[PDB]
């Protein structure tokens, strides 16, 4: 059941800007269940590709997260980067929006016309996201299992009883964060995941725009991100390391992980 693309990996190789795949990128013309996306999508990866659908937090535009686009791409998956209907939906909106966003890409997939015609493995899909819309990622893994993978970023939600989601998910936290405080959002959340592989990666003097676009440590959390999305979308244990360890940064404030065995 692995799904490899694209070549043995090394710290050097997920630490860099891009990945191996030349990456082309569309803007969606009638979004269908969210205000706008762009998609980002490999154009040679060997093999279909799975699905990941990024949201932003409250106020804020696709291009909070935009950079999550090319770096994920380039690594062999589709991305489709969101605006929500109105910058003020909260995270159950944000959710039923990025589902929505999957939803299209699958549509697109089928669609002859489209760049991503025949490119996706829709039954491989994860969420991400900044704030309320890493909260939307965590009610989209709480109503759908089959969801391979969830990474959101400086999480924000009303709850933090995520206690149901059985989909691995890696939290990356801020550990500045006066928006979203670690010690109320971010490790809540985290501790509230007792049925799942997880992480929690948090970034040494970080605001609650640590991964946001045009952050410091790029090279850090691009390579956790795509390393998490390697492993448990694509289940391809060449990357169990790599997603799974302590990654030895001093960008990194505190590190925690259960369930993710580093064996390949």
């Amino acid at each position: 059941g692995s799904h490899m693309r694209g070549p043995n990996p090394t710290a050097a190789s997920l630490e860099a800007s891009a990945g191996p795949f030349t990456v082309r990128s569309f803007t969606v013309s009638r979004p269908s269940g969210y205000g706008a996306g762009t998609v980002y999508y490999p154009t040679n990866a060997g093999g279909t590709v799975g699905a990941i659908a990024i949201v932003p937090g409250y106020t804020a535009r696709q291009s909070s997260i935009k950079w999550w686009g090319p770096r994920l791409a380039s690594h062999g998956f589709v991305v489709i980067t969101i605006d929500t209907n109105s910058t003020l939906d909260q995270p159950s909106s944000r959710s039923s929006q990025q589902m929505a966003a999957l939803r299209q890409v699958a549509s697109l997939n089928g669609t002859s016309s489209s760049p991503i015609y025949g490119k996706v493995d829709t039954a491989r899909m994860g969420v991400m996201g900044w704030s309320m819309g890493g909260g939307g990622s965590l009610i989209s893994a709480a109503n759908n299992p089959s969801l391979k993978a969830a990474a959101p970023q400086a999480p924000w939600d009303s709850s933090t009883n995520f206690s149901s989601v059985t989909v691995p998910t890696l939290i990356f936290a801020c550990e500045n964060d006066s928006i979203a405080p670690v010690n109320s959002s971010a490790l809540p959340i985290y501790d509230s995941m007792s049925r799942n592989a997880k992480q929690f990666l948090e970034i040494n003097g970080g605001s609650h725009s640590c991964a946001n676009s045009g952050n410091s440590n790029q090279a850090l959390i691009g390579k956790k991100g795509v390393a998490w999305m390697k492993r448990f979308m694509d289940n391809d244990t060449r990357y169990s390391t790599f997603a799974c360890e302590n990654p030895n940064s001093t960008a990194v404030s505190d590190f925690r992980t259960a369930n993710c065995s580093l064996e390949d």
